[PDB]
């Protein structure tokens, strides 16, 4: 509350909270982090990134983005405990350090703020956006069906009543044209992960078609290297492969417009659990969980850097 050192990361949190969270990790660290703006959401509330840089101009970058998907609380809570992560190993692991002096770190804790709302305020449960409109009385879409990667294609549905309605066009949220438009413009990102729950998995493109992508021998072997890392502190098994063949087939997802932008680096985590408690995990496996998924997401950093 009064510090970053005193914010309560094994709970979960509401939007003015994360919000204030924000302001005080810019003030303690301001030579390292700074909160930009990059859009509005549908019912006009800030959507912010945090920037986390040691200097330059234009450095090649990392995109994380968290909750997209409203109801995966497990997501907005590994955002604001990776924020303050960031800011205490810059300077004390070797590693990170090496990262942060070469490439700049850009986070979006609350991707989709006013789905995340809804889910203190009335339905814990909502995941889509809450834009509405004309032909029909149901509220919201699939963001992370709503990006131009094979939008429309199958596996969305064209029902806005549905959880998985992708919407009426590609970036018509302006939740996902504000992330569209910030990473066009910046043109130098290297890396785009996008976090979710629950399922354990990390996955890469594409999901809309069955073709491989290029680079998969090396995504791969990645993906192989972050699971191993991950696992190797409390144990917890994630699978890894291309989203089509280890799920099914899925349209207008973020890491497949992500790729075919060129950030050869792009996938996506599903983190814990695997059904016990699915999208309510507790509050106790708050940190277990930030700590594991910081290995992997550490582990393709380090990927990235090099090369
Ligand atoms: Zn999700």
């Amino acid at each position: 509350a009064r510090s970053t050192n005193t914010f309560n990361y094994a709970t979960y949190h509401t939007l003015d909270e994360i919000y204030d969270f924000m302001d005080l990790l810019v003030a303690e660290h301001p030579q390292l982090v700074s909160k930009l703006q990059i859009g509005r959401s549908y019912e006009g509330r800030p959507i912010y990134v945090l920037k986390f840089s040691t200097g330059g101009s234009n450095r090649p970058a990392i995109w994380i983005d968290l909750g997209i998907h409203s109801r995966e609380w497990i997501t907005q809570a590994t955002g604001v405990w990776f924020a303050k992560k960031f800011t205490e190993d810059y300077g004390q692991d070797p590693s990170f350090t090496a990262i942060l002096d070469s490439m700049d770190i850009f986070l979006e804790i609350v991707t989709n703020p006013d789905g995340f709302a809804f889910t203190h305020s009335q339905n814990r449960l909502w995941r889509k956006t809450r834009s509405v409109t004309s032909s029909s009385l149901c509220v919201g879409v699939d963001a992370n069906r709503n990006w131009d990667a094979g939008f429309g294609k199958a596996g969305a549905s064209s029902s806005p009543c549905s959880e998985t309605y992708h919407g009426k066009y590609a970036n018509s949220e302006v939740e996902v044209k504000s992330i569209v438009d910030f990473v066009k413009d910046h043109g130098n990102f290297k890396a785009f992960l996008s976090i979710h729950s629950y399922s354990q998995l990390l996955l890469y493109p594409y999901g809309y078609t069955t073709q491989s992508i290029p680079d998969k021998t090396e995504l791969n072997q990645v993906a192989k290297s972050a699971v191993a890392a991950l696992k190797s502190l409390y144990g917890t098994s994630y699978k890894y492969g291309s989203i089509i063949t280890t799920i099914y087939q899925a349209s207008g997802g973020s890491i497949d417009w992500s790729y075919n932008q060129g950030i050869k680096y792009s996938f996506t985590f599903e983190l814990r659990d695997t059904g016990r408690y699915g999208f309510l995990l507790p509050a106790s496996q708050i940190i277990p969980t930030a700590q594991e998924t910081w290995l992997g997401v550490l582990t393709i950093m380090e990927h990235t850097v090099n090369n």
